[PDB]
């Protein structure tokens, strides 16, 4: 979720993760991806 992607270093993107980082988890009701 969201508090868990900022505390462990990750970003909210609704769009894409860029192509080096990875899918940790989502965002905002599963809707957006965590990225690192």
């Amino acid at each position: 979720d969201h508090y868990n992607c900022v505390s462990s270093g990750g970003q909210c993107l609704y769009s894409a993760c860029p192509i080096f980082t990875k899918i940790q988890g989502t965002c905002y009701r599963g809707e957006a991806k965590c990225c690192k």
